[PDB]
């Protein structure tokens, strides 16, 4: 038994494709783990840094929570935006002693490399309460170590 079919009109009109994607070669200096796997890559250098990926922390990364990341270098700045965004779970190439003394004394386990006991910065020898980290960034303005750049 066959069916007799209507015929209907396509009538359609479809809408414009979104845009691609690129990659660099200079790799992602910043990156987001959970469960040690690449939950995301970002760089802190160029278009949406490491700066403005805090400034909407909660907006863009809705899994904030218990999240691992990846830097560079943790000097003072480094350490008051970690701090900042409040990852208990870190990894850096190299980071300053204060730095990571702080990180540490925060319950942040962490992972990085670097040899000192003391950097030179008259916030350390100044400051009795190193509790606030509004107090050395107003030093770390002085020094200009805000900006990645020796």
């Amino acid at each position: 038994m066959a069916h007799h079919h209507h015929h209907h009109m396509g009538t359609l009109e479809a809408q414009t494709q979104g845009p691609g994607s690129m990659i660099s070669g200079l790799n992602p200096t910043l990156r987001l783990f959970k469960d040690h796997k690449i939950l995301y890559s970002n760089m802190e250098r160029g278009l949406k840094p490491l700066l403005e990926v805090d400034n909407f922390i909660n907006k863009y990364i809705q899994n904030k929570e218990g999240l691992e990341i990846y830097d560079k270098v943790v000097g003072k700045a480094a350490a008051v935006i970690i701090y900042n965004i409040g990852l208990q779970n870190v990894q850096a190439g190299v980071v300053s002693q204060p730095a990571k003394d702080f990180l540490e004394s925060r319950g942040i386990k962490v992972a990085y490399k670097k040899l000192v006991e003391k950097i030179n910065d008259r916030a350390e020898s100044l400051i009795e309460s190193l509790e606030n980290p509004e107090e050395v960034y107003k030093y770390m303005i002085k020094r200009g170590i805000i900006v990645n750049n020796l």
